[PDB]
């Protein structure tokens, strides 16, 4: 390897060799089908509610979710770069798809396909990822940087539907190589939203900028119909000009015949006919392909960039309506802007990528952190793009000031931003895209008097309940399957009229975004002001004892959705203790004196009864009615931990909340699976895992990464970091169960899983704090 040393590469990128088994991976552990893509993954390319790309670490394009809302995993064979070799003196070159694997079925039969083991790595440090290319048969050494512009507090690029791919090519040999690369992607316009005749109306065609010191040629690859529907749109590619590469292109190829029409040209001298042909397609699908040349003298190194971009200006979801997507707002909406976007990023990538450096140097270059916990910290990012990302720019057929947003909890559980969730996964929009927080934060203040009086089953046991309940914050903002941010509580498995986190949490959530922002936005607290009593005050009259605590009801009525509560928990007994706290002082920030009297009020009575209900000399309780009420939680002061970081001070003693800590990591970490794996959620006091649930048994990755945020913020620096280790090993060592890029909700000591790509382990980020 002599490329590494010619590019960028940080020591906490995460690597895996291209084309690499992998022998742990874990599985579903749940009775129902669940979605296991495997271990083949990548970084995501795209920005926030574009679409997005899953480029695997074996160079396939094969995890989409450019139909907002939907995952959809499978190789599109097509999409490639492929090279093209040859040494000075010899007589043939080589021709080599960069992809280790081959197609199915006999499309693209003649393309060279099974990029070789041990030639390669593949390295991801969210929003890049890098592959490295160092073949026996290959002289010139080849790298690429891939990347979108993600980019904390800018809002406008980070939307955009775009990757840059920064080539760069070494050639360590004595002899000159004349080399090759050569992007082909398939023109995709009815890979999904289309009924019937799918290919059909597909052209391709190429557009050659010329400019002073510019020259970028691309493919567009769309349809002939000028139709405004979520099918149509375009893709393109291209690569910008840079001295010693000469470009050549070929407009058409058919993807669903042998390639040969392509390869043969490519496979000669590495020089494509550059054919035009706008030809529209019928039952054939087609594709493009864009090629540079150069020949490398020895020691020589070269860089060329290219990009793909992907205009789909319309999100449709299942119940019927059709939105722009936020990009829109830069380029337009009509569908035929890719080429645009493509060369917003071929001139501007070395822009971006300083100011992405810009925003990852403070961690990096902070060597009293190791490099396993930055490795975790920025690729659990992933899920901020690849998370369903809904970010709306109109109603189609609609003006309004704001951009509606919304992240699914995960594609198992099809639900839009799933509040007692984005508790702990919202930590990374607060603390880098706070406008978009501060938004959701405002969808949420919208549906507190929202009434909707018609019933739906619960599905736990079967009664009819009230779809939504005046004064009860929701569960969700909706399914990508039916009307997000329109119909809210999609979410069936329970009542969440009834449950007693949802509205703590919010008032939580609402007072962490004053705070985390600088505690300047008043504003945003007289906005959400009304919401947050009103919250408060419903919470309350589920006391049913006269403790001043809400009362669990013996089911599980909070986001612990299998595991029952019964009467003061403390779990949702410390996250009512901290959102009086927090609501005291809105109160005194907006001089509201009568509500500051009342919450505190309020929270004195409450604070005395939890601890006299639950403090049992070593731990809180888990409740006060369940049959295994002493069990050990590992979430059980969850309110003073969001007490922390709102600065609200202690809500419990001091040294109860540290021998409390200590438990949990002499018991929930250390006794389970020797503290490798995480913090199971509920332990006896005898160091045996509860049985009583499914949940009680699971780490949840994002309860733990909380936890460890906890632990730190209490000088528990260690106990943080080890407790941290065991799902950052889980998800990214060799020694795991393979869940990068997909981390899940929750594992039980087998390392098998609930819920991959899910939302609640962005928690890392209150690490950050
Ligand atoms: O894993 C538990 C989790 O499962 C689903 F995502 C539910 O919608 C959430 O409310 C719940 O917290
Ligand atoms: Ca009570």
């Amino acid at each position: 390897d002599k490329i590494s040393h010619k590019i960028d590469i940080p020591d906490s990128a995460w690597t895996i060799g291209i084309g690499e088994k992998f022998k742990n991976a874990g599985h579903p552990n749940v009775k129902y089908p669940m979605i296991d893509d495997s271990y083949v993954q990548g970084a995501p390319l795209g920005g926030f509610g574009a679409g997005t790309i899953g480029r695997t670490y074996n160079g396939g394009f094969s995890r989409w979710h450019l139909e907002i809302g939907k995952n959809k995993y499978t190789t599109v064979y097509a999409n490639q770069f492929s090279v093209f070799q040859k040494v000075e003196g010899n007589k043939d070159g080589v021709a080599q798809v960069l992809y280790a694997g081959e197609p199915e079925n006999g499309y693209l039969s003649s393309w060279k396909w099974d990029y070789p083991k041990e030639s390669g790595m593949y390295y991801a440090l969210y929003p890049n990822s890098w592959y490295t290319y160092t073949n026996k048969d290959l002289p010139v050494q080849l790298a690429v940087k891939q990347f979108s512009p993600i980019i904390p507090y800018n809002y406008k690029e980070t939307s955009y539907p775009v990757a840059v791919f920064k080539w760069t090519a070494y050639n360590p040999t004595n002899k000159n190589v004349d080399v090759s690369i050569m992007f082909t992607w398939q023109n995709m316009i009815g890979f999904f939203g289309k009924q019937v005749n799918v290919n059909s109306g597909n052209f391709n065609k190429i557009i050659k900028d010329k400019s002073k010191d510019s020259e970028i040629v691309a493919a567009v690859m769309g349809n002939i119909s000028n139709d405004n529907e979520e099918w149509n749109g375009e893709y393109s590619i291209g690569v910008k000009k840079v001295p010693g590469v000469d470009i050549s292109y070929k407009a058409k190829f058919v993807t669903t015949g042998d390639g040969s029409d392509l390869w043969h040209e490519f496979s000669k001298n590495g020089i494509l006919d550059n054919k035009d042909d706008e030809t529209p397609t019928k039952q054939d699908g087609i594709g493009s392909a864009i090629a540079v040349n150069f020949k490398l003298q020895p020691g020589q190194t070269i860089e060329v960039p290219f990009a793909l971009s992907w205009d789909l200006p319309i999100m449709k979801f299942g119940g019927g309506d059709k939105w722009y997507k936020m990009y829109t707002k830069y380029f337009g909406k009509n569908g035929k802007n890719s080429f645009a976007i493509l060369k917003e990023a071929l001139n501007n990538y070395q822009k971006w990528e300083k100011m992405i450096d810009d925003w990852q140097k403070p961690i990096l270059s902070n060597k009293s952190k190791p490099d396993w916990y930055k490795t975790a910290l920025f690729n659990e990012l992933y899920y901020l793009a690849d998370g369903g990302t809904a970010w709306e720019n109109g109603k189609v057929g609609e003006k309004r000031t704001n951009n509606m947003f919304g992240l699914l909890a995960c594609f198992d559980y099809n639900y839009y931003e799933t509040l007692d969730v984005r508790f702990y996964g919202s930590f990374p929009l607060v603390m880098l895209w706070p406008d978009i927080e501060k938004q959701v934060m405002r969808q949420f203040a919208d549906t507190i008097n929202v009434q909707d009086s018609s019933e739906f089953k619960v599905g736990s046991n079967g009664a009819m309940a009230v779809k939504k309940v005046q004064g009860m914050i929701p569960h969700d903002l909706g399914s990508s399957y039916a009307l997000p941010w329109i119909k809210i509580n999609a979410y069936d498995w329970q009542n969440p009229n009834i449950w007693k986190d949802l509205n703590s949490k919010y008032v939580l959530l609402v007072y962490r975004d004053y705070v985390l922002t600088g505690k300047t936005d008043k504003e945003f607290l007289k906005y959400t002001w009304k919401s947050v009593k009103t919250a408060l005050d419903k919470l309350k009259e589920m006391d049913k004892d006269n403790d001043g605590i809400p009362d669990n009801e013996g089911i599980p009525d909070q986001t612990y959705d299998t595991w029952s509560m019964k009467g003061t928990s403390a779990y949702c007994g410390s996250l009512w203790l901290a959102a009086l706290k927090a609501a005291q002082e809105i109160g005194k920030v907006l001089k509201d004196n009568e509500a500051y009297i009342k919450y505190n009020e309020w929270y004195k009575i409450a604070q005395q009864n939890f601890e006299k209900e639950l403090w049992n000399g070593e731990y809180y309780n888990f409740d006060t009615e369940s049959d295994h009420k002493d069990s050990i939680m590992a979430d059980q002061l969850a309110g003073q931990w969001y007490a922390d970081i709102l600065r609200l001070g202690d809500i419990l003693p001091k040294d109860h909340v540290q021998k409390a800590l200590k438990k949990i990591y002499e018991f929930n970490v250390m006794k389970f699976e020797n503290g490798k794996m995480g913090a199971v959620n509920g332990m006896r006091p005898d160091g045996i895992v509860d049985e009583s649930d499914i949940q009680a048994q699971e780490v949840w990755t994002g309860v733990t990464y909380a936890l460890a945020s906890f632990m730190k913020y209490r000088g528990m620096t260690e106990e943080a970091y080890n407790t941290a280790y065991g799902v950052y090993k889980m998800t990214y060592d060799k020694s795991g169960k393979g869940y990068w890029f997909r981390t899940p909700e929750a594992w039980t000591k087998d390392g098998n899983y609930r819920a991959s790509m899910y939302m609640r382990p962005l928690s890392i980020w209150s690490m950050e704090v």
